[PDB]
């Protein structure tokens, strides 16, 4: 073992997931839960199956001296003031975070001056990279197989989004738009599979469908349901994301595809389980498709029944977790960091922007 | 029966497609052909089978007599000049004109008015719609399977541009543009399957992979290879094109997904024999993907043994021929007018715009 004690600042529907997550990865020890509903924190404690000590504020857990590191997966308005917590209370903790890590650009820039005098890791948890089709993508666009790379594509045809706690996830002023909060994932995968950096974003998107029969003090939700993404890069690649927040019938929900100048490649990725039809359970695709010789190959790509098991992602919590260890350890770097955390949401600002007021956007 | 007469403008590859779809056709004979290439003429004649008059120059065919109604696949910019011709002869007839209808914005505009003011029927060749995996797609969109629709993606992944006679398809000179001369059939597919019109378009594309290699008196191709465009029309809905030339690989040249508030369809379109491994005969899918009850349909759609051998295009000319019978008989309308001819190019010209200034470009 060698033994971690973690809070969570927290503890809604991710909170369990990082929680069955943690309870495969030996040396993993939950000592604090901090969650403002009482109701949140009886359900999380629960899952997690033994004693802990509860906060409703985590302030108190900051300075309860019970953790050795950090978990956030509370609404994504609040992660910025939490943060500023951690980085001014006297202990100075790693912390794991979940995307977004801001939710407009008046905290993006204040994070960014923070997060540069803190001395402990920060980690960004967008976790997509791990999921093996994903990975496989990436080591093959990275390693030379696609040749010089141009394009990527990625497509999310999916569910409306859930009911949650308060019901935060449903106006802008809360989640950052629909591209910053569901989209980030998508933006970091374009920046790592490309190797280059934003110059350009520009978006079409509407509200044209979802939510409309629920009221919250008589209003009615004001994000997307689908757009379409088109991002220029310092080199001259390009990419694009297409979204739609009502189309749960794809058996796929994700589809991503890469061309270079030596062969494509694409990956085919279900939807879980926990939202699919029970029996006709689909296993992930991906094809690769040379020029040079005519002749396509096609494989199904497995996991691990356990960390599948463990989450609606595929398994990559698990992973992001062995990740997340390993740094606070100094076994291994961060592999998502606040910069990443920041691009990836200046990404998604841009694109709301775009939508918005018809014209393109500049990234720095 | 009834026979029609039919001269041909032009005598290359596409004539002898026109040909050996036209010989499926009963009531259809050829009975000129105008070329100013004998090495074109000697095989267009090869393929049509029987005696016929051939002429170096439309003109004389123009006055010749014996023809009914005429078809025109010569290259891009002699297209309005043809058509000023037949605009202008004593005898005016029914003609077919190959895309794109123009090449630039002088023309459509010049075109506009003259091809108002003539009585014959004009029908500008965008076969596409009758390719039978996406009749289906259109009656499916329009007959309201998918509820409400709103998203339109189109991807085509293919070859570099081919080998020409005189080389004539290399220059945006005297093409239009790729996205003019290679793309006009989707921004008009677009404008069919959302019911709408555009109000405004933008694209990032580049010239990155292709043509790097032929040079005409010194100098490089100077067409895009590849692009993404985005198209916002009049009601709310949007659509997106994505477009390699050096995707070859992909066992599919073309994806079509529409996106609708009940359901999704989508389709795919195998590489044409003449162009795919020999033996590999895929057939065209189409997927009904409902949101409603979680349950998606798909199946092959097949096209006649002898449709499918007379052409690159899913059969597609044949039913395209169908029709424009109709239209010289006066027993049918034209399905695709200049209007949507100079829509289609249009479109394609402000996409180049687009790419070239940077910003989105407004349609009227
Ligand atoms: N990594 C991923 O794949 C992924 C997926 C879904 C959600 N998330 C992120 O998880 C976070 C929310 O988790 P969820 O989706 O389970 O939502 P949820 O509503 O189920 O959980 C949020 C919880 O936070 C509590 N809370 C509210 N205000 C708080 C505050 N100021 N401090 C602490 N806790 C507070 C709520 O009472 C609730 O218990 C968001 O940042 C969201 O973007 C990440
Ligand atoms: N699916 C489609 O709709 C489709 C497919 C292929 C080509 N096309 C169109 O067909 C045209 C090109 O035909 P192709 O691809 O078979 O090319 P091609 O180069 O193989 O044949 C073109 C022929 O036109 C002749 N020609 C040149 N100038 C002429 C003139 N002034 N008058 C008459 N004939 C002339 C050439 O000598 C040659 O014989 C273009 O307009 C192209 O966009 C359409």
């Amino acid at each position: 073992v060698r033994t971690i004690r973690y809070g969570l600042i927290g503890a809604g529907h991710m909170a369990r997931e990082h929680v069955r997550n943690l309870a495969l990865i030996p040396g993993s020890l939950i000592t604090a839960v901090s969650d403002p509903q009482p109701s949140s924190l009886e359900e999380t404690v629960a899952e997690i199956g033994y004693e802990v000590t509860t906060f409703p504020d985590h302030r108190e857990l900051l300075v309860s001296g019970l953790v050795d590191a950090l978990v956030i997966a509370s609404p994504n308005d609040t992660h910025l003031d939490i943060l500023k917590d951690i980085f001014s209370n006297q202990m100075k903790l790693p912390v794991l975070v979940e995307k977004p890590v801001c939710t407009t650009a008046a905290q993006a820039d204040e994070l960014e001056s923070l997060a540069a005098g803190y001395s402990a890791p920060v980690w960004v948890a967008m976790e997509y990279r791990y999921m093996p089709p994903v990975q496989e993508l990436i080591q093959a666009a990275h390693g030379g197989k696609l040749g010089n790379v141009f394009m990527l594509s990625i497509v999310e045809h999916r569910f409306p989004f859930l009911h949650k706690v308060d019901a935060w996830n449903r106006f802008n002023e809360r989640t950052g738009g629909t591209l910053v909060e569901k989209c980030c994932h998508f933006f970091d995968l374009m920046r790592l599979i490309l190797q280059d950096e934003p110059t350009r974003i520009y978006a079409s998107g509407g509200h044209d469908v979802n939510h409309m029969d629920e009221l919250y003090e008589g209003r009615v939700s004001d994000m997307i349901d689908n757009a379409y993404v088109v991002v220029d890069f310092k080199s001259g690649r390009r990419a694009m994301l297409e979204l739609s927040m009502f189309a749960e019938g794809s058996k796929f929900q994700e589809r991503i595809s890469i061309v270079g100048d030596a062969a494509k490649i694409e990956c085919l990725i279900p939807v879980a389980a926990s939202h699919w039809i029970e029996g006709d359970e689909s296993e992930a695709v991906v094809e690769f498709s040379p020029r040079s010789p005519l002749g396509p190959e096609t494989h199904e790509v497995p996991v691990d029944e356990a960390v599948l098991a463990a989450g609606a992602h595929h398994g990559s919590t698990y992973y992001e977790h062995l990740g997340y260890r390993k740094a606070i350890l100094g076994e291994g770097p961060v592999e998502v960091t606040v910069a990443d955390g920041l691009q990836s949401v200046r990404m998604g600002l841009a694109a709301e922007r775009s939508i918005i007021e018809g014209r393109p956007v500049e990234l720095l």
